[PDB]
């Protein structure tokens, strides 16, 4: 691989990556999701959690199958953190997966925080989760492509015109502003 190593150095980065926003995070494209989802690479990977950082309401009218709604920073933690999902073999690979609406700002911040809390529970460089990806576009890019991999078979946009006051209600919900 001509990549530097995962988080824990222990191996080189299993997916392909694309170039994103953020220079230093690693990018995945919908179509490396569908591998993934197709069982393509299945005699490596044992899990891959696929965390959908949207609000409710947007994961409700139609996210990727098999996705997690963890839109909050404490919820993720909760759900990766307090029992670390690890693989049923040591051979193999656990993945984690971030997106959000066309993954820009969110998917990182939540994927940089997972890292951070993950440095913080563990004996450097040691990780629960060494290898975290984000899917570039976001489930805004992914669905035109790929609409019989989303359940429900649709698309809710944050700034959704009947949705302004679950999106307010629900700010009101983070830690921080």
């Amino acid at each position: 691989d001509h990549r530097e190593l995962i988080g824990d150095y222990s191996k080189a980065f299993l997916l392909q990556t694309v170039d994103g926003k953020h220079q230093d995070l690693k990018y995945i494209s919908p179509e490396t999701m569908v591998a993934l989802l197709t069982g393509k690479f299945s005699n490596i990977v044992d899990k891959f959690v696929i965390v959908d950082c949207r609000y409710p309401y947007e994961y409700e009218g139609g996210h990727i199958k098999t996705a997690v709604n963890l839109p909050l920073e404490r919820d993720a933690e909760s759900f990766l953190l307090k029992s670390p999902i690890a693989p049923c073999s040591l051979d193999k690979r656990v993945i984690l997966i971030f997106h959000c609406e066309f993954s820009s700002e969110r998917g990182p911040r939540m994927c940089r925080f997972i890292r951070e809390r993950d440095r913080a529970v563990n004996d450097y460089p040691s990780l629960y989760y060494p290898e975290m990806y984000i899917l570039k576009g976001g489930y805004k890019e992914f669905f035109p492509q790929h609409p019989n991999f989303c359940e429900p078979q649709d698309y809710r946009p944050m700034n959704h015109e009947a949705f302004k006051d679950e999106l307010k209600t629900f700010r009101l919900k983070t830690r921080s502003w």
